[PDB]
């Protein structure tokens, strides 16, 4: 079939953002396509990251990403730095990739604010997620729509390698969804809803009770009208709630439209709350089951060995194209 | 003992610069230390080379560390790629140094000229010559003086990471001989001897055959004088030919300036010639013996094993140190 690949970055416990705009259709293509699922934590260290809680969020991840039903003998699921040949593959397309390209990078302007001193690796991410991709002959990637940019530049590095050094590469697409792609944070709806967000209100995490998602739903930044209507520019708030409670309850914005007239907010939260809530209950008590096993380690060594041989032997390719170490 | 690193680029075929300034010494200090030698190939693909040409210099290069007299079985000589720990460690110390320190170093700006788009490899050539270096717990680092810079972010970098995530590297010295250590071009002696310029008359390399040196020699820009007598402001092209006559024959800058009196240019050149030309006769003939044969490939194979060994243990530590991948 054809390969799809996508990774989540271990910075963080993901969010109903992370859930709804990516992992929720990693279910179901697992079984529509040859699917590789990667914890990229080489990436989350392109920031500060407190070891201890890399470490924990990382098996975190692994124990949601199955929680939520992705199935270990229908997808390979494994953790980046457990396969050199992201690192090997990353270097050599930092190689190709010009500083200009990596400057103009939307999410590197953003996360490199006018802060006074920013690490190399916030210039450097892009290189590392082509070659995520491209390793593994990747024909679609299914992302959220922030991620967009970074796949262009990926697909660009491909053509460029290929042209360069010979055909190897498959050029990948995105594949974002129509729905959902880009959940605000419920703390300020200019801003998406990002799982490293300093204020813990900006995001409901897959690992949030009850209490918490009640408070984060009722704290959310909505307006004065009390009208439940979708207003992407009026009322960013109100919009962004209701698209989250469409797409999880599995009714369209108009059937909420109408079930919440002469309704006000107070009631519209309260039921969202319990929508997040029973959306959640059955993935966080599988996660309970696989954080209390070493059956999620076997999980991910399988998963990484499975993903040395495939990247392994593009690395010897690539390698061979630019005539890098040996003949092998 | 105390442990040394050296790494040549397989961008060319070394130079009588790269020989008087590093090589020369290694053969020495294999004995009194313990070496790591590397034929740096992912260094030379910060910017282009000829797929099938890098591949022939980085195993003349290899042939040319053993001519020189390197005995595998006192030192570990070994090409970079064909140890992934190299990449690990890189992309680990991208994450630390700050693009700031990166645009500030000395060979990136004079390597990125006005030059409409450069690669990131050369913005990113400090932190992989960190790793080369710091994976070997590196005490001593003999280079040229070029190199110098680079070796104070080594040891920022080193400081950096102790103090973040606790002591684990140790930091390194450079050590620069104090004769020849920047050899300048025979065609511009206000560069450096390069072995990828552009001008093949700029250097003579290892490998030059008789005819050969003697023009590169008699081509060299001296100037009127015709006064064989050293002042590096006044007769920048004499003094270093000086040098390289002194450091490669025995004598003093003094003993030549005495023995070319009433002496002009000409003969002082055909001399040096015979010199250079003498110097490199054993090393060649010793280079001819090595790259016929498969015992080259063999030295290299089991010096990656015991680099692999090193590195990947010290990856695994710089891993749990940062808290990537898991516990092992
Ligand atoms: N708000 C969002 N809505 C819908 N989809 C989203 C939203 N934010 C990210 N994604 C998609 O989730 C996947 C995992 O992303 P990632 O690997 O964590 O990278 P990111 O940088 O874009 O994620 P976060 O913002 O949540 O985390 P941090 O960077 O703060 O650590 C991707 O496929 C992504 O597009
Ligand atoms: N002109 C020189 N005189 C004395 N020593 C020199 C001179 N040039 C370099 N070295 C020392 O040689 C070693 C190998 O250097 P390298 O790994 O090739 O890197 P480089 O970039 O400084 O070398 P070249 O200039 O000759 O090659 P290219 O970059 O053009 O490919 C180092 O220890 C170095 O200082
Ligand atoms: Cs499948
Ligand atoms: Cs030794």
């Amino acid at each position: 079939m054809k390969t799809i690949f996508s990774g989540i970055q271990p910075s963080g416990v993901i969010t109903i953002g992370n859930y709804i705009g990516a992992l929720r259709q990693f279910v179901e293509l697992q079984h529509e396509y040859n699917c590789y699922f990667c914890i990229v934590d080489q990436h989350a260290i392109t920031v500060w990251q407190d070891p201890h809680e890399l470490r924990q969020n990382i098996r975190r991840l692994a124990a949601l990403y199955l929680a939520v039903g992705i199935d270990p003998t229908q997808a390979t699921l494994f953790i980046q730095s457990e396969v050199p040949a992201h690192a090997q593959a990353a270097w050599m397309l930092q190689c190709i990739v010009y500083i200009g390209e990596l400057e103009r990078m939307t999410q590197f302007k953003e996360k490199s604010a006018g802060k006074e001193a920013v690490s190399a690796g916030l210039l450097t991410y892009p290189p590392l997620m082509a070659a995520d991709i491209l390793l593994y002959n990747t024909d679609i990637v299914p992302v959220g729509e922030d991620q967009k940019q970074h796949i262009e530049l990926t697909r660009d590095l491909a053509e460029r390698f290929n042209k360069r050094y010979g055909e190897l590469f498959t050029i990948p697409e995105a594949r974002i969804p129509k729905v959902g792609a880009r959940i605000m944070s419920l703390v300020d709806p200019t801003k998406k809803m990002s799982k490293s967000d300093p204020n813990p209100k900006a995001y409901i995490t897959l690992l949030d009770d009850a209490k918490t998602i009640e408070k984060k739903i009722k704290s959310a930044v909505t307006d004065s009208e009390g009208t439940i209507r979708y207003d992407k520019e009026a009322k960013p708030g109100i919009s962004n709630l209701l698209n989250i409670y469409s797409t999880l309850s599995g009714q369209s914005i108009e059937e909420l439209e109408r079930q919440y007239e002469g309704k006000g907010y107070g009631v519209f939260k309260a039921d969202l709350a319990q929508v997040v809530i029973e959306t959640l209950r059955p993935i966080q008590e599988r996660y309970h089951h696989w954080m209390e096993s070493e059956e999620l380690d076997r999980v991910l060594d399988e998963g990484a060995e499975k993903a040395n041989r495939v990247a392994s032997e593009m690395v010897r390719k690539m390698e061979q194209a630019m005539g890098l170490g040996r003949r092998r």
